[PDB]
């Protein structure tokens, strides 16, 4: 028993000034650069209305949307890379189509089907492939966001809802091959999400305090922060990333670790990625298990711990190579042992991504 | 001064399409009907802008907004009451200013001042003050908005943003509500932004209200901690009027540890009760336990929220897991309920001169 929206009643209206892409490697900061069209559906009372694709435009809101007071809101991130030149590839783009579901229901939003949403942005990104970069490191980031929309004030599950889906081509997000790791900020007073919370959903409520917390980062020396909870100090997620450590643990065991999701973490899809793969090559344990500060600095100090980093769409995989916990700075020996985890990680998902290596994780156009 | 948008430079718009107000039939729903004029003031590199009362009218916001992605919005509820005389008066308002403030800068969204904003509500509310109802129990909600508004996808303090202001004829709220009161359902935690009144505490909320329904319940009693202590119900605090376990009668609300939002009408309460001096008057964590007991034992005499839209709330049921747990409230003739709300209305339709009042 569940709704609609349907790819083959698509329409279409092309852009008349069709803008000007970025052209040399050098701008684009990320977010602030958008594509051409958009995708957009509408819901209510008559259920899903035809999707279509339009070009980039204003949003037209009632002042009481629900989606401005109640935060009725959920998005997405993924993106698409172009290889063989000119051929474009979305990286398992059902994982984050099953996120969005989840986080729909989560919310009384109204459910749509996955494929049909994945095949509208199929053929959006179509419209826009010149769009979509192919200079080393570049991709094109695509994001999907669900709103609530009555123009009602009552706190209740909307009666109308708006879907769209815009687009934004992405630099390198490290200046030239340079992977450079990152110092975290770990102060327990910040506390992203709880147990029985919604931290386990892309829901814009888990972002909006953060701004705060990452300005205090960056004044005390940092530039991420890296997330604590519990009275146990454990480490949950890294910014907008997960957080993977590798190291020697406490029974002489070679293992590469990340927190489990217990609900309190965000199911990253490059956090997926790095288990699968991690798990198919077979050479160490992995495992998905509770980390703790306390774990963390016993292991630093017998030089048990290798490498540190974090996962995420915008930064594949993240070096850390500083935590400042508790007036702390901790020196974190990932560099040192020249990434060759993170290396190998980020070499094979290359491949995988701009097509040189044919793989099922990949979508094609 | 530099840093805000002044009532003195307010540019305004007649209505050339004003609404029907609402008829006879007279059912007035809450956040339904709007009044034919709005407040709206835009904040970018260059600073605050002029301040604007324009015909209501819908908002264009570039795709990419982080009001839409990111949650930068909060919101502000109070309400505006016109007494015999027909003068109208807003209830506190400077506290809701205050906690506006606060909340703008938790999200790290420009600050304005309190008093500019106070006297461009005042100007819309009388440019609309023939909306403003007049029976018993009715009065014009006043929903005041600050959002996020910079068109990047980068999570960041935004360089631009919007402040608009909407108004609704309310037509009223007695009879008492019943809470579903399930440990498995978290609103706000130490250390998180429950204290504060963002959007994003709100949605989150909609699924347990359904399942409150579902379960037979009006609203939900939030719990929080293995310390299943009493937070607040729907969106109201809570309080409970009762002899303690030290025998000693008392009216007890849950402290404003960070696990709440500060309710003006709660501060009200309070306030009220400390000046009558006649019984103990305290903010402290209250249990599941403590209360399972103290019913079990007949202490309880009267349990309610507090609220904007609904000023004093007797409570008469509190599931709790399996447990329907009858509250004696209305059988202890809500006496201490009845005199808030006597003290109250009467401060609030003018016929008691009060300071709490803003007028017009
Ligand atoms: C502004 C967009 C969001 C910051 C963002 N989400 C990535 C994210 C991740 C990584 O998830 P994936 O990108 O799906 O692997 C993990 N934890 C949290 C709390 C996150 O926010 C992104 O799409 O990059
Ligand atoms: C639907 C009503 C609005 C959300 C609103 N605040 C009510 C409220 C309150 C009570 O605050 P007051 O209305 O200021 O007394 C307490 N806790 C929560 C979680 C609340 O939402 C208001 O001031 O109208």
């Amino acid at each position: 028993a569940s709704s609609s929206f349907k790819a083959a009643d698509l329409q279409l209206e092309m852009t008349q000034k069709p803008h000007k892409k970025p052209g040399p490697g050098e701008p684009l900061v990320f977010g602030k650069t958008f594509t051409d069209h958009m995708l957009m559906v509408e819901w209510n009372d008559k259920g899903w209305g035809q999707p279509r694709i339009q070009p980039f435009q204003n949003l037209t809101l009632h002042p009481a949307s629900s989606s401005l007071h109640y935060s009725l809101q959920l998005f997405e991130g993924m993106k698409a890379f172009k290889g063989k030149d000119q051929q474009v590839r979305l990286f398992r783009p059902w994982l984050n189509m099953d996120r969005m579901l989840r986080s729909a229901m989560r919310l009384c939003l109204p459910s749509f089907d996955k494929l049909e949403l994945l095949e509208c942005i199929r053929r959006l990104i179509e419209v826009d492939k010149d769009w979509v970069p192919d200079a080393a490191g570049t991709s094109l980031y695509v994001r999907p966001v669900l709103i609530g929309n009555e123009p009602s004030l009552g706190v209740s599950q909307p009666r109308r809802a708006l879907l769209f889906v815009i687009l934004c081509p992405v630099g390198a997000y490290f200046p030239g091959g340079s992977v450079t790791p990152v110092s975290l900020l770990a102060d327990p007073a910040f506390i992203r999400a709880w147990v029985g919370g919604v931290g386990n959903y892309k829901l814009g409520g888990n972002y909006g305090p953060t701004v705060l917390v990452q300005q205090e980062a960056l004044k005390r020396g940092c530039e991420q922060v890296l997330w604590l909870y519990g009275p146990d100090h454990q480490l949950t997620e890294v910014g907008t990333m997960n957080i993977f450590v590798y190291w020697t643990h406490e029974d002489g065991v070679l293992e590469l670790v990340t927190p489990p999701l217990n609900g309190v973490i965000l199911p990253g899809v490059v956090r997926q990625s790095l288990l699968d793969m991690a798990q198919t090559w077979g050479e160490f344990r992995v495992v998905e298990r509770t980390i703790t500060m306390k774990q963390l600095l016993r292991a630093l100090e017998e030089g048990r711990v290798r490498e540190v980093f974090g996962s995420g769409t915008a930064c594949q995989v993240c070096p850390v190579h500083r935590i400042l916990y508790k007036d702390r700075n901790l020196h974190i020996p990932t560099m040192e042992n020249g990434p060759e985890l993170i290396l190998r990680f980020q070499k094979e998902l290359k491949e995988i991504q701009y097509g040189i290596r044919a793989h099922e994780w990949m979508f094609p156009v």
